[PDB]
DNA sequence: ACTGGATCCA
DNA sequence: CTGGATCCA
């Protein structure tokens, strides 16, 4: 179409060092760490400039400029900028606008990946899709220069013009604190985990797959012997026609395509035939060696012994963090054979320990916060036992009336509470009925008043300013909360009852983890942060940090917010990650 | 099936 | 160009 002026640089000037710009250090790698920055792009009061690489990180003045603090940067994902120059012992300071970070606080819903989408949120469409400049993938390529460099330059002006507009609003959403002092310092913080990265005992991971490997092999061979017959053991085709054709096991449940197989519907099918027991076996060995060992051990860097994940920070509704590639944020805990994978992260030096704190019913303290309610504020307030509490209460008993099944009920009624109850949801979950279900959730809206008048005022409130926020001003729109199509509007209004919920539990973690990283420079220690996952922090630390850490850590994180309720933080530490318990 | 995620599989 | 199964808070 059409074309945009700028300087094609071959050697850095003064005027590229501007006290004020928008910048662009492209990586175009899906994956940044160690990874090549393919060209360089400023737009200042003085003009539009592309640099090489090799040239401006060469470059004295500019690396410094780079570092300087006072020198303000606005860009688009600044922390893919960051890392990838952390690889190449290049420092970037003073980012004071991200607008992939502007842009999820303004909408998370818009799903913006580049510029061009962010661009698109304010009717600025002078700029391409990556994925238009560089192709899809596999055949995704960096192209010729005067395309790479017209391209960066587009983005670096966007970007430029843009701020202005994404700062008006945001202010206008009561959200510009929320950017500048929150969702930017954090982003920082995750840079320097990603690239702090995690020590991993790969020989460890390679006994336990090899461990994993025999009893794999072992439990197939059964699994043939009693089908009287080889297959696939993962295909669903395969192993539904070996169920419910060939065994005439009962069809308890089918997917849209074929016959269900969740774990759900195996274990009422054991009593029939001892090929069940062995399938559910198989599937719990078969994901710890192909997801976790075989997955951790192909990302593990061999240069370093480490794993380095990326911290998505700019993608869940709620405003959590995920984690990629590898994902650090799901590996097994709750069954022993799992958690014993977590004997292979390990501290990155000698005579240092994992130690790692997490919030005691963190989403269930909120809820009390922002619901009011006289009854749970007080439970928390007496520390109890929130499950047991809640177990008392609907079912009318004293605490040692409680029976294990009445108390795993309750827990299960408190999860549905959060996460936007739901009579059919319980039900499903508790394998009862839904008309049991609806009483316990009645029974508990009787002891808990101020709750069910929260989600009561929360869909309402859903409904007439069309989004729901957080305790730090998080915004979600919630557009199908109106919706003539009953499966769909009761989906927004969970959503509406849990995204205070989860999203302000998320904005606590962050400014704890902003309040921390802070402590731990003041109080001069060495402990870093590696992880986040939703509710806990792990950290690492020389050993003679570990007292220190004990009385640090819950600190700060209990007092990250004030809230009617107090916050609780447990600790932990040991030499591996499985030890910190 | 009552929230939010990621990854392996076919 | 996915949707089922399963691991996490
Ligand atoms: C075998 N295989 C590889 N990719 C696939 C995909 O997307 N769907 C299905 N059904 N099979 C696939
Ligand atoms: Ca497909």
């Amino acid at each position: 179409g059409s074309k945009m002026a700028f300087t094609l640089a071959d050697r850095v000037t003064e005027e590229m060092l501007a006290d004020k710009a928008a910048l662009v250090v492209e990586v175009v790698e899906e994956n940044y760490h160690d990874a090549p920055i393919v060209g360089i792009a400023v737009v200042n009061e003085h003009g539009r400039f592309f640099l090489r690489p090799e040239t401006a990180l060469a470059d004295p003045q500019f690396v410094a400029w780079l570092g300087d603090e006072t020198k303000k940067k606005s860009m688009f994902d600044s922390k893919r900028a960051a890392v990838a120059l952390k690889w190449k012992g290049i420092e970037l300071c003073g980012v004071s606008f991200d607008l992939l970070l502007a842009a999820y606080l303004l909408d998370p819903a818009q799903g913006v990946d580049d510029v061009a989408a962010a661009a698109k949120m304010k009717q600025y469409e002078a700029v391409r899709p990556d994925e238009a400049v560089y192709g899809k993938g596999a055949k995704r390529a960096v192209p010729d220069e005067p395309v790479l460099a017209e391209h960066l330059v587009r983005k670096a002006a966007a970007i430029w013009e843009l701020e202005r507009p994404f700062l008006d609003e945001l202010r206008r959403n009561e959200q510009d604190r929320l950017l500048v002092e929150l969702e930017q310092p954090l982003s920082s913080i995750l840079a320097e985990m990603e690239f702090a990265g995690v020590k991993v005992d790969t020989k460890r991971l390679e006994q336990m797959g090899k461990e994993l490997a025999e009893q794999l092999g072992t439990v197939e061979q059964r699994i043939y012997e009693l089908a009287g017959q080889e297959f696939n053991i993962n295909s669903p085709k395969q192993l539904g026609v070996i169920l419910f054709e060939k065994l005439q096991l009962p069809v308890l449940k089918k997917t849209k395509t074929g016959y269900s197989t969740s774990a759900d519907v195996l274990e009422k099918l054991a009593p029939y035939h001892e090929i069940v027991e062995n399938i559910l076996h198989y599937r719990q060995l078969g994901k710890l060696q192909s997801t976790y060992i075989e997955g951790l051990l192909k990302v593990v860097r061999p240069d370093t012994k480490k794993v380095h994940t990326i911290f998505n920070q700019a993608l869940t509704q709620t405003g959590r963090l995920s984690s990629t590639e590898p994902n650090l944020q799901n590996i097994p805990i709750r069954l022993e054979e799992g958690r014993k994978i977590r004997q292979a992260f390990v501290p990155s030096e000698s005579d240092w320990l994992i130690f790692a704190a997490d919030y005691s019913q963190i989403e269930l303290r909120v809820l009390a916060h922002i619901a009011e309610d006289d009854n749970l504020m007080e439970a928390f307030r007496r520390d109890l036992d929130i499950h047991t509490k809640t177990a008392m209460d609907i079912f009318q008993v004293s605490e040692d009336e409680v029976t294990p099944n009445m108390r795993r009920q309750a827990k299960a009624v408190n999860f549905g509470i959060v996460y936007g109850i739901s009579d059919y949801g319980l039900a499903q979950n508790l394998n009862i009925s839904r008309k049991e279900a609806a009483e316990f959730i009645e029974r508990y809206f009787e002891s808990f008043p101020g709750v069910k008048r929260y989600m009561e005022n929360i869909v309402q409130e859903a409904k007439q300013k069309g989004y729901v926020t957080t305790l730090l001003h998080r915004r979600r729109y919630l557009p199908d909360i109106t919706s003539r199509n009953f499966n769909v509007r009761s989906f927004a209004e969970r959503m509406a009852m849990n995204t205070p919920i989860q999203g302000s539990a998320a904005d606590i973690i962050k400014k704890a983890m902003i309040d921390l990283n802070a402590r731990l420079k003041e109080e001069r220690l060495q402990a870093h942060l590696l992880l986040q996952v939703h509710d806990e922090l792990i950290l690492e630390a020389p050993k003679e940090e570990m007292e220190r850490l004990c009385r640090l850590v819950p600190e700060v994180m209990e007092q990250a917010v004030t809230l009617r309720v107090p916050l609780k933080v447990d600790y932990h530490y040991g030499s591996t990650w499985y030890d910190a318990k």
